[PDB]
């Protein structure tokens, strides 16, 4: 009923297969019975081999042997290195005798962990007789949020339906939910919120006892996984469900009635991650983040819950005619202040950019500016303002760029990387977590190259060094194979898409100029007179936002030094984000040699002949694809070339209106 | 519940009382019945006296005698006179006995109009001692038309939820309706279809035996009160519940399934009035709409019924690219060919604008241009585009500019009243109808001065030649008393009203410039880039659709030459409808000596302090109306004042922003 996406776990040729008798599993938890069907799942459909399990190594077999430290019969170096309950070691016996695999975890995730990096070896052609790996997570929160509703909808859903939900009730058909499990366990996700993080009427009842026996029973399935899970709630809970006048986090009963709400989930489920949450609230009492956030908090404490607090925080009724106020500096001005007021067990999850999710927005400044206070960052894998998954976009690029910022928080080699993954502050949890992409559709997100935006995810979120490159290699090979045509070629259209995508939406980091609502389309003007603090400020004579500190806004000053200065500074402001920082003129000169309007001619007409390249290249792969997703592409990449000429000509026109100055190669735009 | 809006009947002091014993009702039908009931109604309210009813009358009795010709026992030559079926005639016994006032109609429906005349002529305290009037309606139909859906929700409804509707059903209280009848018949409207022209699932099961009987109830409650019922009907009907492969009007077994379709309804309801429509669809076939109406027409012919088929037709996907494609002249480029072939019982329903109730549209040049073909217009009666009853915004005087316009169609005295009359061309069926701008709030319309605009459409459906003074003056005296202060300041608020809401929207008759989807709000480029054909053309230089023969898109050939020529020339054309016609440079001067740019800034300026005066003098009321109508109407301005500030600094803004030019006053534009 759907594609098997990255774990294809393709039949080899007579050439590429592997000998193997017996699989030793020395353990026999949920976790464990897991990681052994997929390693026998793998091993037959790729190598048509059925080795038996057994508990107990026999000397004279070709063995895969599966294990926790405790369970070795001596312990090598290599694995005694590991400290990371997730790590794990992969290395093939030195001796002359039968062949064996050692695949030894800290803990039994770290052994499920160990199986999918031993199987996607096998899916790459790897040669595994000399194995000597060793592999441990950098961020202890590798989490999916989804903003799927009750009602079968999703939030931003670009993919079908939920696989969760269908009238106000959990599906029936498990499946599904098992094999996405294996997907995310597969890139090492280990942590997932199952519903939006806008709670609405029906899904504020997930804590409740009418819905906890279905939740528990998804949780029962994600365990299996090595993933914990999480549920979004509604702060006015007390209130609507819990029969209280006030939802008031100071207020005694609603602290109690949380206290009791957590007592029951965990009766349920055990191992209950905590609650993420989007914030009647703390506000609304005149409390302030730290009192809202510590009294959940406080409730989950006692089973080592986790509160995830997102900072989404701003002025959503903001007057487009004040330009002294900054949506982009709300997040710092509101969290920068409470550092060190929240409790342990609270992390504040911020979004990559202080704006929304646009195609390219600056790093939040929040990002090491918090040494006392736990953060994690929010990235999203829905294409909402980045294509919706009709535009080919893979966003790994891009958040490499986010995660390799150095914020000089503590001078060179302050990167975000090292704030979310905790070690340039010593943060207990922290991590990254990312708004799911997933839907009903068979090819699970929409578009079909989009699974590789999940795949990178979950690399990035358990090793952020890892290359754009190597990741869409991986994710291609496993998923189409490895004629070295259809790797370079999707390779190329997948490294090639962000700033394909990027060159005819918004320019230079202004964001935006999307149609408002659905967020679909070019419309320049869309919620440039709106309460939403999405302005470009465009005007017969230029456009930006002057948010210096010299005449602007002052966000420049919200980074350290080192990175105020570049932004503030009209010379050495990147082009990239020039107009983010800065309002200029038309004629402004770009440092590369592009007049600002010139720019956005030339990005807006070239994008467009980008596009249609990407669709060249991949109709150059027809035989080379089964029929179905060759099609399926096609069909996305046609749509993308049409709704890019569109984007080219909208923004074209509007600038052409508004600046009176003509391309400078005189192609098309209309009046 | 809810609001008597100007069927207030309010007690009269001892010296404005009249003296009557008896009621003669000639006649007993259900017509009658109802006649008989109003008028006991309104003088027990009123005078405080409760007259017999008699068949017969008493010689030696003041009585108020209600009969048809037939029942006559003489006939004066006034009465003998009437034509029109729906007309009547009033008139004081001249003789010096008892006091006798008779009130003739043609037919009963004729009875009830002058029994609410006579109704009317006491709220307004006139002196009937010597009473000698005769009234026959000028339009034959004088409809009302529901865009409620049959969840509860009214598409563009802004005063509360349907009232004939709950849950894909039909409301079981039914004394709203009456309630409802009685005010519409107040007025003389004649004609209702009681759902919504787009008609989706639920909806098209009305015209089906499962909803029949409901229906028949709502036709019996309006049948009392003279008004025959519509039903908007989905030309798919015959696949969607018909089971049938095709809709197609020229398949064979389409035509009998709206034929049996037909039968159906009238073994219901026996005067059933016919069917909306708007239009799987003829196109879809490739028939045109002669063909599509004329197979409804021959299903309902057998019975009488109407086809009322609506002329909105356009390209809803439009390029924005292409400046020689018109919506503008869409609706007359596509019926006035078909002009001689359509059913005599077709009537073709065109909007007053060719575009879409926009604040100021002109003419749609359809009326006067199809002589052999029934016309009827279609006026918006709930404010969409006009300030959705959050503004106020009496429509009277627009809708009198539209029936007074002179299309020539015959040499001078072509008015577009005379078109819809059917006194121009002779048309069998032919008149006006209005789209419902009631829900269920208590008042009933949202805003309680728009109560205004149901009470004003009625008047003008029954005789166009009433002054706008007079209209507002009855509806004032009958809904808030005579006090001069009164009558004065709400005739002037209502008659000002509309200026001042064009004033701060779009400017010269260009039209939209709103937000997107719900329509309410400013938003200069929101359509500008769409695929709805609805442009304004802004740029750094001018503004303005070119629709000149000479240049642009020829439309002002569409209307006869006197009015062609007005409209094709730059310096004969009005001001109002300048940028509606022609596109010009900001520097363009007006006939009012005003460059177009500083007009814009000049009508938003001052129209918000327009609006604060409109509700200055509400204020000023304070003490002479009752305090929950004062004060629903002092929220409602408040509401107005504050966004008319949004329309005002959003449009100049948008347009400094554009032009560069600056206001001549200095006056405050947000940069
Ligand atoms: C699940 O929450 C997220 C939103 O989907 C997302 O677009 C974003 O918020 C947008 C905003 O979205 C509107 C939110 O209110 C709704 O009633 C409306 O339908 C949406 O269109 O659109 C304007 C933009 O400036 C905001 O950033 O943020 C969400 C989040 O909570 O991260
Ligand atoms: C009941 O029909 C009418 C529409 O409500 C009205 O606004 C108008 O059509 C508008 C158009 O409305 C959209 C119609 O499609 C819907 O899916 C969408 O939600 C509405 O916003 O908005 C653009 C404007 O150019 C059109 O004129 O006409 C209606 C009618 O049938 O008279």
């Amino acid at each position: 009923g759907y594609e098997p996406c990255w774990l294809r776990y393709e039949r080899k040729d007579q050439y590429s297969r592997l000998r193997f008798e017996e699989i030793v599993a020395k353990r026999t938890s949920p976790i464990f019975q897991a990681v052994v069907e997929e390693l026998q799942k793998g091993l037959r459909s790729m190598m048509e081999i059925e080795p038996q399990v057994v508990q107990e190594v026999n000397e004279t077999a070709n063995s895969i042997w599966l294990g926790t430290l405790e369970d070795e019969e001596f312990e090598r170096p290599l694995e005694g290195t590991l400290v990371h309950p997730e790590g794990y070691v992969i290395r093939s016996d030195v001796d002359d005798g039968p062949f064996r695999i050692y695949i030894i975890g800290k803990t039994d995730a770290g052994v499920l962990y160990g199986v999918f990096h031993f199987l996607r070896l096998l899916q790459m052609g790897e040669n595994i007789a000399q194995l000597s790996i060793i592999e441990q997570p950098k961020n202890r929160l590798r989490m999916i949020n989804h903003w799927d509703n009750m009602d079968g909808s999703i939030e931003r859903g670009y993919a079908g339906r939920s696989i969760f939900f269908v009238d106000d009730q959990f599906v029936k058909q498990n499946q599904r939910i098992k094999d996405y499990a294996r997907l995310l366990a597969s890139v090492g996700i280990n942590a997932i919120s199952i519903n939006n993080v806008n709670v609405h009427k029906t899904e504020t009842k997930l804590i409740t006892d009418h819905f906890l026996p279905d939740v528990a029973e998804v949780a029962d399935i994600f365990r299996t996984y090595g993933i914990k899970t999480f549920l979004s709630i509604n702060y006015a809970s007390p209130i609507e469900i819990g029969g209280l006048p006030t939802a008031d986090p100071l207020d005694p009963e609603v602290r109690r009635w949380w206290k009791e709400t957590a007592k029951r989930i965990y009766q349920y489920i055990p191992d209950f991650g905590g609650f993420v949450v989007k914030a009647p609230g703390p506000f609304t009492y005149g409390r302030d983040h730290a009192e809202g956030a510590n009294m959940l908090a406080e409730a989950l404490a006692p089973f080592g819950g986790l509160v995830i607090w997102r900072c989404f925080v701003y002025n959503c009724q903001q007057d487009w005619r004040d330009r002294t106020t900054d949506r982009a500096k709300a997040a710092y001005d509101h969290f920068k202040p409470l550092d060190g007021q929240f409790r342990e067990n609270v992390i504040l999850q911020i979004k990559n950019g202080p704006m929304d999710f646009q195609v390219r927005e600056p790093v939040s400044p929040l990002f090491g500016a918090m040494p006392k206070t736990n953060q994690m960052m929010e990235v999203q894998i829905t294409q909402e303002y980045t294509g919706q998954q009709k535009h080919l976009c893979f966003l790994i690029p891009q958040w490499k760029e986010v995660l390799d910022f150095d914020t000089y928080a503590k001078g060179k080699g302050s990167e975000v990387k090292k704030v979310i993954d905790g070690s340039l502050f010593d943060y207990r949890y922290s991590g990254i977590a990312g708004v799911s992409n997933i839907g009903s559709d068979p090819n699970w997100t929409g578009h079909t190259l989009a699974q590789a935006n999940l795949y990178g995810f979950g690399r990035l979120a358990w090793n952020p060094d890892l290359s754009a490159e190597e990741i869409a290699n991986e994710w291609v090979v496993q998923t189409f194979g490895d004629d070295s045509q259809v790797v370079e070629t999707i390779s190329w259209m997948l490294l090639s898409s962000w700033r394909i995508y990027e060159n005819y939406t918004s320019p230079l980091g202004v964001g935006w100029m999307v149609n408002p609502g659905h967020h679909y389309g070019p419309n320049v003007d869309g919620y440039e007179y709106s309460h939403w603090g999405t302005y470009h400020y465009a005007d017969r004579d230029g456009i930006g936002v002057d948010r210096t500190v010299a005449t602007g806004t002052g966000y420049t000053a919200q980074y350290f030094p080192e990175n105020a200065a570049m932004y503030e500074s009209l010379d050495t402001c990147p082009d990239e984000l020039l107009l983010f920082f800065h309002h200029v003129p038309y004629t402004h000169r770009l440092h590369s040699g592009e007049t600002v309007i010139q720019h956005i001619y030339n990005t807006h007409f070239e994008g467009v002949e980008q596009a249609k390249q990407l669709r060249k290249r991949w109709e150059q792969l027809k035989g080379k694809i089964d029929e179905k997703r060759y099609h399926d592409v096609l069909e996305r990449l046609t749509i993308q070339v049409e709704h890019a000429k569109e984007w080219r000509d909208v923004i074209n026109t509007y600038f052409y209106r508004k600046s009176g100055i003509d391309d400078q190669y005189g192609r098309k735009i209309y009046r």
